């Protein structure tokens, strides 16, 4: 079964495509060397297509059933509801694509008439017909990245706004419940970074002797069989359904889930998927599944032993006793083996890691600094380059989703992020006076409208107290980042404490809110620190979600 098969008919770009740094007055503050920032453009979409066309061969044993049944026993104790047309309608996001049948994003949340019955009409189609293969739109993504001595563009697959709105009646409820019953501790969407970290870090140290190491398959969609998308159907078929959830299930795997035919913008037919479309609501949630049920049975295979797996999309990392180095490094030739015959070979072969900072994982690491009494914090970063990147863009052209926002709020404890980014999108902020303007940015793929204002107190939550107070950061977290920096010409971490502290001033006089950034944010900053004191559930990657 190949996962694509192609016309010859191109994907095309519906608008005009900008793959240079746009540069403005802001630019070269932030990021010098501006030729090594790109972004991705329909134009390498044939390499991205030669690259994700391939035969998958499953092969599947004692130990994938035996887990699948298991799986199963979890997924019987869910009770899911249908949402309502009006509750999925304040699902989707203001800017969502707008529907082929003559409505948009705003009709869909303002509940227009058109909208709602035309959206009744999907459903009532889905009730009646299990067969009719679903039409999807496939295009390439626009993002940004820094050169390394160009990454082709990612493409994106997703029906019809009306069929969106429907998979969140019949599924939303579902995707946000079921995994972590299935998967317990292991299902990573549900927790915060804080979380995250303490769970990771708990998990290390509940090992005798630990070894670790991250799993990341060669582009996992893919890799994706029909019998994958089945199995996740009888998943969730196991949970207490309406009957009406239950025929809409079955009708969206049968024609739209296992695969269907590919239209680009123009209307033209561009081929035909038997694989993950990556731009459906069961994007995460069925990625996740299937990659827990592969990976604990290849664990299983392996005979490793007292396995903790975290598992979020296709990223995958797995913790247990170690054996010894020779008899470890043996024992993952052996996951990968059962991976493989389940048809998800890796990229590059896992290492077995003796260290949990030594693990890399959705690009990142844990590492180490302290707060303001000096006992040691652990925290999630990664490698700044693209985050940068991505900031410069944005701070000379205004994009759909805010990178820099998202990153901010998520990498809060990390040097980089402090100094740099809430330094310069603070002080643009200030210039535009826009601080209470809302904007878009992402979290674990679903879509949130977030006031910069609001970030002290979502930092402190999502990160705890700490986040505003760590230093002594490890040499090797410095060091990357000062090397991030040399490279992609922007000023060193000196200038932007300077900046910072100018920053932090003008929040100050400001008053409010506003000044609660300067406190709390920027408390770094200056050299007599103020005492700060307490201020006053799934994934949803390509599944078309908001929250305000
Ligand atoms: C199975 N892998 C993991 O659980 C994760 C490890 C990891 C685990 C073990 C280990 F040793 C090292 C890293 O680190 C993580 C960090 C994140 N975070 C994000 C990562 C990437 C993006 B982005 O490029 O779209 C956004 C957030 S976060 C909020 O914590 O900073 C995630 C989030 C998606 C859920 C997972 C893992």
């Amino acid at each position: 079964s190949m996962s694509y098969t192609w016309t010859g008919a191109l994907i095309t770009p519906c608008a005009a495509e900008e793959s240079k740094l746009p540069i403005n007055a802001l630019s070269n503050s932030l990021l010098r060397h501006h030729n090594m920032v790109y972004a991705t453009t329909s134009r390498s979409a044939g390499q991205r297509q030669k690259k994700v066309t391939f035969d998958r061969l499953q092969v599947l044993d004692d130990h994938y059933r035996d887990v699948l049944k298991e799986m199963k026993a979890k997924a019987s104790t869910v009770k899911a509801k249908l949402l309502s047309v009006e509750e999925a309608c304040k699902l989707t996001p203001p800017h969502s694509a707008k529907s082929k049948y003559g409505y948009g994003a705003k009709d869909v949340r303002n509940l227009s008439s058109r909208a709602v019955n035309h959206i009744h009409s999907v459903w009532k189609d889905l009730l009646e017909d299990t067969v009719t293969p679903i039409d999807t739109t496939i295009m390439a993504k626009n993002e940004v990245f820094c050169v390394q001595p160009r990454k082709p563009a990612r493409l994106i697959v997703f029906p019809d706004l009306g069929v969106r709105v429907c998979e969140k009646m019949a599924l939303y409820d579902v995707v946000s419940t079921l995994p972590q019953v299935v998967m317990g501790s292991s299902y990573g969407f549900q927790y915060s970074p804080g979380q995250r970290v303490e769970f990771l870090v708990n998990t290390w140290k509940s090992k005798k002797n630990p070894m670790g190491f991250s799993y990341d398959t060669r582009c996992f969609d893919s890799t994706v069989t029909e019998n994958d998308i089945r199995v996740e159907e009888s998943i969730y078929q196991c949970c207490d359904l309406a009957p009406e959830a239950r025929q809409a299930i079955k009708s969206l795997t049968e024609r739209l889930y296992i695969g269907g035919p590919l239209t680009n913008s123009k209307g033209q037919n561009c081929g035909y998927r038997r694989c993950r479309a990556s731009g459906v609501l069961t994007t995460s949630c069925g990625n996740t599944l299937t990659c827990y049920l592969k990976a604990s049975a290849a664990c299983r295979a392996a005979k490793l032993q007292d396995c903790t797996m975290l598992v979020n999309g296709d990223d995958l990392v797995v913790i247990c006793e170690s054996a010894g180095v020779q008899e470890d490094a043996a024992s993952l030739r052996v996951f990968t083996e059962a991976m493989t015959r389940y048809s998800a070979p890796p990229g590059d072969p896992p290492q077995p890691e003796y260290d949990l900072e030594l693990i890399t994982s959705c690009s990142s690491n844990v590492s180490v600094a302290h707060d303001a009494s000096g006992k040691r914090v652990y925290y999630l970063t990664r490698d700044p380059t693209t985050p940068l990147a991505r900031a410069a863009w944005e701070t000379a052209r205004h994009t759909p989703v805010n990178s820099w926002l998202g990153n901010i709020i998520m990498y809060a404890p990390t040097l980089w992020a402090r100094m740099i980014l809430m330094t310069h999108f603070f002080s643009i902020l200030l210039a535009q006076e826009q601080l209470e303007k809302a904007l878009d940015c992402q979290i674990y793929g679903a879509c949130y409208s977030i006031e910069p204002l609001d970030l002290p107190q979502i930092i402190e939550r999502l990160h705890g107290l700490s986040a505003f107070s760590l230093h002594s950061y490890s040499p090797g977290e410095i060091n990357r980042v000062a090397s991030c920096l040399r490279k992609l010409g922007v000023p060193p971490l000196r200038v932007w404490r300077h900046r910072a502290r100018s920053v932090r001033a003008r929040l100050l006089s400001q008053g409010g809110r506003a000044a609660t950034c300067g406190k709390y944010l920027f408390n770094w900053a200056v050299k007599t620190k103020l005492k700060l004191t307490p201020i006053p559930v799934a994934g949803y990657s390509g599944g078309d979600i908001y929250h305000s």
